[PDB]
């Protein structure tokens, strides 16, 4: 089997992007956000404490013939950026783009912090990281995509996010007409639960290309790009006027500046993300200082590959008996 399905940015800066999910018969449609920094598929819900629900779409157990309570089991999750989320589970058909699961874990959250009540577009997350990290207890729970790997045509899923336009996510088939020239392959580290690999180094603009391992983190749920503070120094060094602002919470840069393309490397590839790609806009309305798409990892205690540097690429995750990761241009 195979699935397909549009990703879509939820707002003018591609904060997050989000993708159509069906879950329960008759089928509930919530917009996702699949997040390969993370493992646990939960949503908004009917038993979401009332105030905490801000225009989401819910996920109504009750109402679906195919949901069965998962007797005993909770689950509570705290993402890096301070955001968390909790509730009990549920298990129910879960399709994505045409593939469906039998039996998936449907996390129901009965509370939600108040950066995910005020984000009104993002209905719950779809977490496709290593199962090792899904919170449920007291019986850990699978991922859709480990869930779905077995029947799919090959063990893969692609990660394929638009630069302020939609994108896709492919289950079970590499779509050779999105990419340019040929995937270069990495390895994976699973022992943290991520999708861990090493950069061979990074170039600024026009400017020759650094040989460093960089360890981090292949990551559709983390908005920008996070790397060590000697390259983002490097990075921003080349734009007039860059600074970092401890008030802001990292770099930002006049709003009149041209940004210079980060190049990454893959292997003996190089992945180029535009300059554009780095612009994060008015660090507040009005404003003509702007926050940038690169900033430290210092202080995460991993590098973060975000959306900022996925974008730039067609991105292969390959659920093989050893995992790797495929990047190409596009």
């Amino acid at each position: 089997s195979t699935g397909s399905a549009t990703t879509t940015p939820i707002d003018s800066l591609d904060d997050a992007y989000i993708t159509p999910v069906q879950i329960g018969t008759p089928a509930q449609t919530l917009n996702l956000d699949f997040d390969t920094g993370s493992s646990d598929l939960w949503v908004f819900s009917s038993e979401t404490t009332a105030s905490e629900v801000d225009g989401q779409t819910i996920y109504t157990p009750s109402k679906s013939t195919t949901a069965k309570l998962l007797s005993g089991a909770t689950w509570s999750i705290s993402y890096g950026d301070g955001s968390s989320s909790s509730g009990d589970v549920y298990t129910d058909t879960v399709s994505v783009g045409g593939l469906t699961v039998t039996g998936q874990a449907v996390e129901s959250a009965k509370k939600v912090s108040s950066s995910f009540t005020e984000d009104s577009t993002i209905d719950g997350l779809l977490g496709l990281a290593f199962s090792t990290l899904n919170t449920v207890s007291p019986t850990q729970q699978k991922t859709f995509f480990d869930n779905a790997k077995a029947s799919l045509d090959s063990p893969v899923f692609t990660a394929d996010l638009g630069y302020h336009a939609p994108g896709t996510y492919n289950f079970g088939f590499i779509d050779t007409t999105a990419y340019t020239g040929s995937i270069t392959y990495t390895a994976v580290s699973t022992k943290q639960g991520f999708w861990e690999w090493t950069s061979t180094g990074y170039a600024v603009g026009s400017g020759t290309f650094k040989s460093t391992s960089i360890d981090g983190i292949a990551d559709t749920g983390t908005t920008l790009l996070y790397l060590p503070a000697t390259v983002v120094s490097a990075y921003w060094a080349q734009v007039s006027g860059a600074k970092s602002s401890s008030s802001v919470g990292g770099y930002v840069f006049p709003c009149s500046a041209t940004l210079p393309s980060f190049t990454f490397g893959v292997g003996s590839a190089r992945i180029v993300i535009p300059g554009d790609y780095i612009d994060f806009g008015p660090i507040s309305t009005g404003s003509s200082s702007c926050f940038g798409g690169i900033q430290s990892s210092a202080g995460i205690g991993i590098n973060i590959f975000g959306d900022v540097a996925l974008k730039a690429a067609f991105v292969v995750f390959n659920g093989a008996t050893t995992p790797t990761l495929g990047f190409a241009s596009k």
